[PDB]
């Protein structure tokens, strides 16, 4: 089930990227405001 | 049509990530400026 | 060549998301600083 | 191994996008705060 495996891997990369970006926006906000 | 289904799922994850990130930038902007 | 087509479509979505997010960070920066 | 190649290409695009966005948040932070 390689198609599904590739999708799973991509989804995990998106989930990690999203979370790190949201964290960094929030932490910048907290530093400034 | 598994290839298309995987693409659809990935596209939805990107769309959600994009929207949440843009929202959080705008809300930070509004808090500061 | 459906695999390649799906990749092309995903790549375009990432490129649009990246560009919009970078634009919005820069415009927020310009408003504040 | 086209499925794996497409996954590799997508992963690289995500990695570049993530890194550029995180850099730009940090640099904005540094300019303001
Ligand atoms: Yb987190
Ligand atoms: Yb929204
Ligand atoms: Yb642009
Ligand atoms: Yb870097």
């Amino acid at each position: 089930a390689e198609i599904e495996q590739a999708k799973k891997e991509i989804a995990y990369l998106i989930k990690k990227a999203k979370e790190e970006i949201l964290e960094e926006i929030k932490k910048a906000k907290q530093e400034i405001a």
